[PDB]
């Protein structure tokens, strides 16, 4: 029953354990222990929460960032359902009392409190309680603005408890330092030269040094001695020893870093032999501190270790043993010369005193490469004040290497609200890549979170399960994901599910593939409906979460409606009903097989947040943040968006639909009217004026290019939305600065058709100036946000160049005031382009 278990994660993580213990590896091997025991107390802490608890464990309330109201609500066992008018401000508590009351009577009445029970979203993993007013709750919403009736299931709090059940599981070496540098095994054309470096983060400790010219063959021999302008005594707990090997007349050949103390802080040595990675300022000391683990075609470099005695990198114990400015006025790009430096540090007293939440720019001019001066700032940083969740978000950049001071993010961070921390996991996903060593602060707080909430859990399985095809955290990943499974057997189950889906899926879409090259769609479509059809397709495709949102259930597949689109990578439409969930359960999914959607996945996150800070401040644009995931190699899935299109397709004007028009122009508006009637047809184009006027700050702030009518849509309900994000930060595809963009078919269904309508069109002009100032309020999140992400190695965001666009687009170098008129500039511009 292990073994059943131990082979079922393998399965799921996509690598075999046995993987793990062939490594014989103390640093895994501890890993392994420790995270299994902290997750399985997770286990015995969740699996006796109280039940409302454990509700929120499961099924996180789904929250929004008066009127009267139609209900219909039914109990666990009959088909039996009354439909309540209420209150859109009446709490999940009163309905259920109604249900209750009028159970009692047609059920002739004992009759069992309200406090009982929670509701169920039909055929969802979505329920409803706590106090707040109906209409906070999202799928409440989604139906208000869309006329649906919400269904309701009253859930007795004991069927809760059943499901709770079934889930069951020193300073004394004051020497130069030194290493040797033997021999090589590898390939080129000339001279070799090794090049070496002591980075702690960005920053090199001192010189770099570099190797002799030797001949280009495949088993070079130096036998170097390579000494540092660093004592011995002085690196910090962080040191960072980077080479790159090249040839010369210059050509990267290969690359190779790792940490001088090991794990449990014991000073390396003595003979290290180093299996490099593929070249491709020579010198990359944010890249992985482990090596190629091709070790039978990876260019290796012997080096050796020296000793210098067993020792130990001190105790904080014994580390902590160890006029009226103007300062404020330096205090506000922060790049900052020499005397200014000095400054805040003589000053560092005052810092922590006065203004706590300067301790980046504090880190940042503190002498990394002196013990003492390391010392004092720890000194300072072990009684500093904890900080906003956005300072913490700026500790954690790869220009903080130290672990205390990695640490004391963790310990700021720990104030995030679950659907905070949800919104940036992406982010602290991408940053596990910068770390040292396996064992660390923050997996152990993603771990903590995950298993506190399945959600969380469930995207960081994807997150983490996506990657295992990159090998410099095939290891990292699959331990984590290990550790989780062993915090969560019922979850591993659910997970797996999903994961047999993906594999049909790619199995399918591979015969797509073929099938295409070989025959009509039409013909091609009924062979992929027929491999459908086979049991073990029909059985593994259906009724499993979406791991695109798992609060929606995908429940029996409709081979008829399922087909794919035929050019390229050949793509997936799979569509699901739901008798249970009734309209609801009519979902979609897309899975692509072949791009890569990670930077897809990145900007719809960016939308996704300017929605929310929009709407945390009474804006609603009506944005349309659809679910993408990478789930594998080149690999995900889309969320299906139901009664839409591409403007491009609307555009196509054909003869016999509702929409034909005289003059193309109309082509869109005519769309509208046929989807929105009467008096619908007001709402409609509120509706497009306001999701119109999101994407355009949205695409202009973001730097999306590439905008055709294929990848821009509209909703029947008038909501138009972008997507098909492959190009940002105005990398067009070589780096441009897109301007404001504003279509003239888009005028033309602001103003009611029009040829003027001032009126209607400076209103459209405010919103986009308001949801233009509300960014810039918060510039840094983006900022800060962008900058963990160029973990990733996004190519499209790879540096300085990059996320300048983004200080530039929100113009956080002016003010409130000069920002704005600028903005107007580009988009007057934009305008009068507008033909
Ligand atoms: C026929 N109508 C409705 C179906 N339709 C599509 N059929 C497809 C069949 C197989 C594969 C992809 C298809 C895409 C569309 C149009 N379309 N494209 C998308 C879409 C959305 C996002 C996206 N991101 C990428 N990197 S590619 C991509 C494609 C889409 C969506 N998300 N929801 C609903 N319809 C969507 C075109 C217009």
């Amino acid at each position: 029953v292990k073994k059943l278990i131990n082979s079922q994660i393998s399965l799921l993580i996509g690598k075999g354990l046995h993987e793990f213990d062939s490594l014989r590896d103390p640093e895994v091997n501890d890993f392994r222990t420790k995270m299994r025991q902290f997750c399985e107390e997770a286990a015995a802490h969740r699996q006796q929460l109280g039940w409302v608890e454990w509700l929120q464990y499961s099924f996180p309330l789904q929250l929004e960032p008066n009127r009267a109201l139609l209900v219909n609500v039914k109990f666990e066992g009959s088909e039996e359902s009354f439909t309540f008018q209420v209150s859109t401000k009446d709490m999940p508590l009163a309905l259920m009392a109604c249900a209750l009351r009028k159970k009692a009577t047609v059920f002739r009445q004992p009759l069992e409190q309200p406090e009982e029970y929670a509701l169920q979203v039909n055929g969802r993993h979505e329920y409803l309680y706590g106090n707040y007013p109906l209409c906070h709750f999202q799928y409440i919403c989604s139906c208000l603005h869309s006329g649906l009736t919400p269904h309701l299931t009253m859930v007795h709090s004991s069927s809760i408890l059943a499901m709770r059940d079934e889930q069951s599981n020193l300073w004394s070496l004051e020497q130069p330092f030194s290493i040797e540098l033997i021999e090589g095994r590898k390939v080129n054309a000339m001279k070799l030269v090794v090049q070496a470096g002591l980075f702690h983060g960005n920053e090199m400790l001192c010189k770099t040094v570099s190797s002799s010219e030797v001949n280009v063959c495949s088993e070079p021999v130096w036998k170097q001695r390579l000494e540092f302008d660093i004592s011995v005594c002085d690196l910090p707990r962080m040191a960072r020893l980077c080479f790159a090997l090249y040839a010369v007349v210059d050509c990267p050949i290969a690359w190779a870093n790792l940490m001088l103390f090991d794990y449990k802080d014991q000073l390396k040595t003595g003979e290290r032999c180093l299996y490099m990675w593929p070249s491709v300022e020579l010198l990359n000391p944010a890249g992985t501190v482990r090596g190629n683990p091709n070790t039978e075609s990876a260019a290796a470099l012997v080096i050796y270790l020296p000793e210098v005695a067993p020792v130990y990198f001190p105790a904080l114990e014994k580390i902590l043993e160890l006029e009226e400015e103007l300062r404020e006025i330096l205090e506000r790009s922060g790049e900052l010369y020499e005397h200014e430096k000095d400054l805040v540090w003589k000053m560092r007293h005052e810092v922590q005193e006065h203004f706590p939440e300067a301790l980046a720019r504090l880190l940042l001019v503190t002498k990394w490469n002196k013990h003492e001066d390391v010392a004092q700032m720890l000194y300072l940083l072990c009684s500093w004040p904890e900080l906003p969740v956005l300072s913490a978000l700026e500790l954690l950049d790869f220009s903080f290497p130290d672990c205390y001071v990695g640490s004391f993010a963790i310990k700021s961070l720990r104030k995030l609200t679950d659907d905070e921390l949800f919104q940036y996991l992406l982010q602290l996903v991408q940053v596990l890549k910068y770390e040292s060593y396996l064992d660390c602060e923050l997996t152990k707080f993603l771990l903590g979170r995950a298993l506190a909430n399945r959600k969380i859990g469930h995207f960081l399985f994807w997150h983490l399960r996506s990657e295992m095809h990159v090998p410099s955290v095939a290891l990292r990943f699959g331990l984590i994901m290990e550790a989780y499974c062993r915090g969560s057997t019922h979850h591993m189950k659910v997970l797996m599910k999903q994961g047999e889906a993906l594999s049909k899926l790619k199995a399918l879409n591979d015969f797509v593939k073929v099938s295409s090259q070989k025959t009509t769609k039409p013909q091609t479509k009924e062979m992929m409906h027929m491999c459908m059809r086979q049991e073990t397709y029909m059985e593994a495709l259906s009724h499993l979460q979406s791991p695109l949102d798992p609060s929606t259930l995908l429940e029996e597949v409709c081979v008829e409606q399922c087909t794919f689109m035929d050019s390229k990578m050949k793509p997936l439409w799979i569509m699901y009903s739901s008798e249970e969930a009734g309209s609801a359960g009519n979902v979609g999914i897309i899975f692509k097989n072949g791009d890569d959607l990670r930077q897809d996945m990145l900007t719809l996150q960016m939308i996704q947040l300017m929605d929310v800070l929009w709407k945390q401040e009474g804006l609603d644009l009506r944005m349309t943040p659809y679910g993408c995931l990478p789930t594998g190699d080149r690999t995900g899935l889309i969320e299906v968006v139901l009664h839409s299109d591409t403007i491009a397709n609307i555009q196509l004007n054909k003869s016999n639909m509702a929409a034909t028009a005289a003059f193309n122009k109309d082509a869109l508006l005519n769309w509208l009217k046929s989807k929105n009637p009467g008096e619908a047809l007001d709402r409609a184009i509120e509706e497009f004026t306001l999701s119109c006027a999101g994407y355009c700050v949205a695409t202009y702030v973001l730097g999306i290019g590439d905008r055709h009518s294929d990848n821009i849509m509209i909703r029947e309900s008038g909501q138009l939305f972008h997507i098909d994000f492959g190009h940002f930060l105005g990398n067009f595809k070589n780096r441009e600065r897109v301007p404001f963009i504003l279509t003239y078919d888009f005028v033309h269904v602001i103003q009611q058709g029009k040829t003027n309508n001032s009126e209607k069109f400076e209103r459209f002009r405010g919103y986009c100036e308001r949801a233009y100032t509300i960014l810039r309020r918060h510039g840094l999140l983006f900022l800060h946000l962008f900058a963990l992400m160029r973990a990733a190695g996004l190519p499209e965001l790879s540096c300085s160049k990059d996320i300048q666009y983004l200080k530039d687009s929100l113009a956080l170098g002016k003010t409130e005031e000069e920002a704005l008129k600028h903005f107007r500039v580009k988009f007057n511009e934009a305008l009068r382009e507008s033909w």
